[PDB]
């Protein structure tokens, strides 16, 4: 019946200061259309539960594209969410990304010790976490990076791995080409288990409007391109 998701805010490490404000990144993967909520915008903002000391954030809050209420997480969907806060120097800290199902709704996430590669920033180490209730079939989500390694975790029920290495090319290909070398794609075919053929076909039916307007979309490399990150020829 709980629709909250709890995050424990309690002896975290030295790194995090003082928390003053506490945000949850919460977004799908596969099989749904969730808005995104701006990086640590008002719309992802937690309150604190002043008995427990938790801080929480209400699935049933979110808001799809009308402004209206999304009626909560769909079944049939792979979400995850990052934890994050603002300490009293205004400087950011985050959990990693974990994995998020219906069955996880009402559970705390925790840190766990450890840290992981940032998605997005090669400079940055996010802090592992799980949840407390849900780490059997929920946990730290398998991410391929900026820097295309492929982290801990687990891999997406409703998203393919070729359509997972497909994703990464398009993110990246263009934006880090120094990392995203046939060398890296190759490394990422073997750790998601993608079939480069697969990856191929994926991206070019995913991206066919983006690949057929290269003026608007500059970041969406040509399938001249994907075809020579995977090895390929079409
Ligand atoms: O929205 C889907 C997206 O969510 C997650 O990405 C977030 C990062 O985890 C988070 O750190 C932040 O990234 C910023 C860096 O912190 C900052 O140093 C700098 O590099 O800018 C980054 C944003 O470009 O915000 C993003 C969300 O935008 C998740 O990790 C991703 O895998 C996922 O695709
Ligand atoms: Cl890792
Ligand atoms: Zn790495």
């Amino acid at each position: 019946t709980d629709t909250k998701i709890y995050f424990d805010a309690s002896n975290l490490p030295a790194e995090w200061g003082t928390t003053k404000t506490v945000y949850c990144h919460l977004y799908a993967v596969a099989g749904d259309d969730l808005p995104e909520t701006s990086w640590q915008g008002k719309a992802e903002k937690c309150k604190k539960d002043t008995a427990t000391g938790l801080y929480y954030f209400d699935t049933a809050k979110l808001k799809s594209a009308d402004g209206t209420n999304h009626g909560g997480l769909k079944d049939n969907a792979d979400y995850a969410v990052i934890f994050s806060t603002i300490d009293t120097k205004s400087q950011s800290h985050q959990t990693c990304n974990v994995t998020l199902g219906k069955p996880c709704l009402g559970d705390t996430i925790y840190l766990t010790g450890g840290t992981v590669e940032n998605t997005e920033d090669s400079s940055k180490r996010d802090f592992a976490a799980t949840w407390k209730n849900n780490s059997d079939n929920y946990g730290p989500k398998a991410a391929i990076t900026s820097l295309g390694h492929v982290t801990e975790g687990r891999f997406p029920i409703y998203l393919s791995r070729a359509e997972m290495v497909a994703q990464a090319i398009f993110n990246w290909a263009v934006k880090n080409p120094k990392n995203y070398t046939p060398e890296t794609v190759a490394d990422i075919c073997a750790q998601v288990e993608a079939e480069p053929m697969d990856v191929y076909n994926a991206y070019a039916e995913m991206y066919a409007t983006e690949l057929a307007d290269p003026a608007a979309y500059p970041d969406c490399a040509p399938l001249t391109t994907v075809a020579t990150l995977l090895g390929v020829d079409p």
